[PDB]
């Protein structure tokens, strides 16, 4: 039969739906808001395969507009039909910025978050839709996002760097000189690295450095100018500091609020964490103070390519700056 | 400090050295040939970080020429110095096709194998070096390669395809229509897929379909015209046939010969297996006959980009052909 070039399309959506933490958080977050959704109209921004739109219908929404710009909208329409909802869930192809709805809506639901929250995220589209299509006093799901940072001693990176000095003990050949080379290569760059960590990697109490209430005035301008803030923490114990991890949570309006977290201390998600490596490891001790500032920015070529500007000071070392971008 | 673009370089060599099966097979394969190497000269084709050249010195080689074309040759020279072998192991940058050695050699050692044995493999370079630099009656390590094929029921692919029909049981939304879409996307292409399998995936006894004795007359021409052969087998039981896996082993001349295998039935290696998916699954039963022909070819744009031409016949279905390439 025929050959197709949609491996990427299915794999992205499989990854999302198989993310139990993500998909169940949205299912429950939507269901917990049934009193606000029942008999009401909803706009699903970036509906993908349509599953959130169907969750909304199941929570009692009268009508759902499922807007999806990629080729996958066709599958969403099939999914809607298969669940017998073609009369109340309407799949509309194209960007939400130019879609034509027949009415303003009572609520917007969207899974818009990207790596590091803002990489290739749909947030500006959600905000555009809010301004254009959401009724006054209308509901946004989720309602807010919080950003966190922690210093890390990445156990996998420590193993990769230390590997070369262990070759002698396994094969009888000294390769310890490869360590400086591996350090330059794995850390001496300014790329944001997406990797999953666990609590074993966290070197101080995670710090909330920003909060975004998605309905708030001025957020579109804050995104352009940079989202972020200062942080300070104290190290748990002796370890090589490799840099910092950034992650987020989003919060659904209450029925306590339901929180979808991407912390390394919480169940893994497909978002993992966004890692900001220093150029080389820095030894730290118990109670070493670390302070800094983290700003999430658009890239100049592309506002949806995430840039992170890090200022940091470890102990009595002078403040340093490192300017990262997603690749 | 400075930023570098060598993440790829360290990661490739880390992967090789951390492949215990590979690295220990070469260590032992070389050591088992100490009587042939002792007091002799060796050419290491594609020396990388230099570890095989040092194994040769440790097996008693008088002199080793370590030829490496990529930037990593510099690290090999440092590794040699660190192990006190600068007097007998000489690292020479550039392709082996144009390197100038001061003498012909008694032996060639090389880790030349690529994915599917011949993707981006150094074999033609090894053969060039054999012709130009190896003394008559000289030793090649490894000495031979064998190629295997088996029909597979890929358990991970079965799960990915069947995932969509299971969404209803986990989230209350029917997405079974996504299955045809996922099948077209994941199987309806002609790319060779590199993936690790296990015995749970093997649907019939693996078949050897070719053997390459690396010293033999005419091998360079066989590589250009295509390496391969016919196979026949009978299925173990009822399962979806997804296609075929191809893998290899290489054999070191004897001190029984030491074999480095990349079979899914044997310890995993970084080579994994090369998977050839049909356009859609084919149901088979116990004792379903499967026959075919497999040919490994150069690509027209690039002789080192692997092409695999598959002819296959499942049961009483007509013979089919599918022409694959590495991406
Ligand atoms: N401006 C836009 N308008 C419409 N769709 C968009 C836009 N930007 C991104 N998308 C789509 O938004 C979807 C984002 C997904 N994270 C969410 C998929 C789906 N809602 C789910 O939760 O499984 C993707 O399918 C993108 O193709
Ligand atoms: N024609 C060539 N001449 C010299 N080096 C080559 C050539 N083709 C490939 N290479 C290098 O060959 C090496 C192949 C590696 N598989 C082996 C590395 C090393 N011998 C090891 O076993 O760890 C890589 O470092 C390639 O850069």
């Amino acid at each position: 039969q025929l050959y197709y070039e949609c491996y990427s399309d299915v794999s992205v959506h499989e990854e999302m739906i198989a993310d139990q933490v993500r998909t169940e958080a949205y299912r429950l977050g939507i269901l917990k808001n049934w009193a606000a959704l029942r008999g009401k109209t909803v706009l699903d921004v970036g509906a993908g395969t349509g599953i959130l739109s169907i969750f909304c219908a199941q929570a009692g929404a009268r009508r759902v507009y499922a807007v999806e710009a990629s080729a996958i909208w066709q599958q969403a329409r099939e999914v809607v039909r298969l669940n017998g909802l073609e009369d109340r869930v309407h799949v509309l192809p194209g960007p939400v910025e130019t879609v034509e709805l027949p009415e303003r809506v009572d609520a917007i639901v969207s899974e818009w978050m990207g790596y590091g929250l803002l990489h290739e995220s749909m947030l500006s589209s959600v905000l555009h839709a809010r301004t254009k299509w959401l009724k006054e006093g209308g509901l946004l799901l989720p309602a807010s996002a919080e950003l966190f940072v922690a210093p890390i001693s990445d156990q996998m990176l420590e193993w990769r760097l230390g590997f070369w000095s262990q070759v002698k003990q396994h094969y009888g050949v000294d390769m310890s000189c490869m360590e400086s080379f591996a350090t330059r290569c794995l850390m001496g760059h300014s790329e944001i690295v997406v990797q999953d960590l666990s609590g074993e990697d966290v070197l101080a109490r995670p710090q909330r450095f920003a909060q975004l209430e998605l309905a708030r005035a001025g957020l579109e301008q804050e995104l352009e100018a940079g989202v972020g803030g200062r942080f300070r923490c104290s190290c748990y114990g002796s370890a090589p500091l490799h840099g910092f991890a950034v992650w987020f949570q989003v919060t659904f309006p209450g029925g306590k609020p339901l929180v979808l977290s991407t912390s390394p201390l919480h169940p893994a998600t497909h978002w993992k964490q966004a890692l900001l490596y220093l150029n080389e490891p820095v030894p730290v001790e118990q109670d070493t103070d670390i302070s800094g500032e983290i700003t999430l920015l658009p890239s100049p070529d592309n506002p949806r390519r995430l840039r992170i500007l890090l200022r940091y000071k470890v102990g009595d070392h002078e403040e340093k700056t490192k300017d990262f971008a997603m690749e």
